[PDB]
């Protein structure tokens, strides 16, 4: 509408970006997100399996694609001209960005102040971060390509491979399906892989799951994938989402993702959700 | 107007047998977990942050939260069975009983009865015993069995009374500031019970005990349905009474009158009026 490439924005629009952000937090509003993604990992389908809400099963794109247009559309009510962009990792693949800016997202974490990010729009101290339970935390922290399993970023390749995947999910729909794009680009199959690594590399809240999302970059990072997959639903077109059936409850086309009742089929066609990344 | 909530002790046989059967629907369908799950994701929001203050308790939504809770636990039944309602645990008529245990509510062929001493108080008795029904912890991970321990604790011997609950109607205000545990002449913050506490709501999670006896993990047991109507009744005849709500301004954010309720966009103004949630008490 669109969500453009994060490398060719202007110098207005990525402070625009920063600024509504937080705003978003200042109303109280951008805690709703955190929680509310910390909630979905806590709901396993079924109980004590490994899959939840929005993980390791087939739900994982469809309930991030509405975690981000809820989002989009609340900075839209702050400042309508506002889109989530994106960062294109696969071409970053590695800090030597301009994401990592001191206008923009900042740098990576003070491994004297135990990684805390003491640079940037959200450095500690400028904004708060709360952990899994919940309460106060300490600060934003980051650790780029600190562990063995994820030193570098995901390549251009590793995203057209990717694509190349003919089934959207397959039985058992969790981190274990083969030749399936979900678990391709999440990132399970021969993990970290794609947007698992993503996660690995930048360390920090984002190195776990139900605290990712302190970090903003969550949010151009959740884009890119996405986009990624609006990119596979244009290539398999004969494709649709799987499971129609048979899933776990919260996984098939027509469940209820908690937290909400939003369900897969509602999100399935992103340019219905009003919506476009640079073509 | 046209749902009608029934006082436990008046449904027939028949009425809770079919009530513990669209449970257990909503739990094998998966959409019972939702409902534990929206309980607990609420405890752990914070308004604001860091606050004693949750979405849900230790403030003024409480009673809205919970609610809109109930409404939508209904709604779920209903999708299942349009003929079922939420009943309520009259609680208070059930104090009188020279032993409560025998409260028909325990029966085998409703709630079941109180947890086995010798089987660390898992109920073993009823429609939702021991390997009939399972629970998960306040960490969304694998629990065991349901328990019980009626009136164990010191702090709640006792199920609140008659008197406990018309006192708590003589209350003029819905709730005062500042809006949490130490609210005072507050219809909310007494009913809730923390406050001159364990009294009424706090005291009777107490008094059952078991996953009842903690916020976090008491919609575990299929009662805090029937005890939360029971509230839902309580607030309800208030209203009737007094028929609105605070912080109508300027509380935390989430507490207002016009704030949306984690974990959804619901408002507590969406719940004030509940006859026109499609729904009545049968002592209306
Ligand atoms: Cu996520
Ligand atoms: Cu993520
Ligand atoms: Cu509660």
């Amino acid at each position: 509408r669109v969500r453009k490439n994060v490398l060719h924005l202007t110098d207005t629009e990525k402070r625009d970006f920063v600024r509504t952000v937080l705003i978003l937090k200042e109303k109280g509003i951008y805690d709703r997100y955190i929680a509310w993604h910390g909630a979905a990992g806590k709901f396993h389908t079924p109980p004590g399996s490994d899959r939840n809400a929005a993980h390791m099963s087939s739900a994982f794109l469809p309930w991030h694609r509405e975690y981000l247009l809820r989002f989009e559309r609340d900075l839209q009510s702050i400042n309508p001209e506002v889109t989530l962009p994106y960062w294109e990792w696969e071409t970053d693949a590695p800090s030597q960005s301009q994401i990592w800016s001191a206008d923009f997202m900042g740098g990576n974490g003070n491994p004297i102040k135990d990684f805390i990010v003491d640079t940037g729009p959200f450095a500690a101290g400028r904004w708060t971060t709360i952990d899994e339970q919940g309460n106060p935390s300490g600060g934003l922290k980051r650790n780029f390509g600190a562990t063995k399993e994820a030193p570098t970023l995901p390549t251009r390749d590793d995203v057209l491979n990717a694509l190349k995947i003919t089934q959207y999910d397959t039985p058992p729909w969790d981190m274990t399906s083969q030749n399936s794009f979900r678990n391709q680009l999440e990132g399970f199959i021969n993990g970290p892989q794609l947007h698992n690594r993503v996660h690995r590399w930048v360390g920090g809240q984002m190195g776990v799951v139900p605290t990712a999302p302190n970090d903003p970059v969550f949010f151009l990072h959740h884009a890119n994938v996405d986009r990624i997959w609006a990119v596979w639903q244009i290539i398999h077109r004969n494709q649709n989402y799987q499971p129609m059936k048979n899933g776990p409850f919260g996984q098939n086309f027509r469940d209820p993702m908690y937290p909400w009742n939003t369900t897969p089929e509602d999100v399935m066609n992103h340019r219905k959700l009003g919506y476009v990344y640079d073509i």
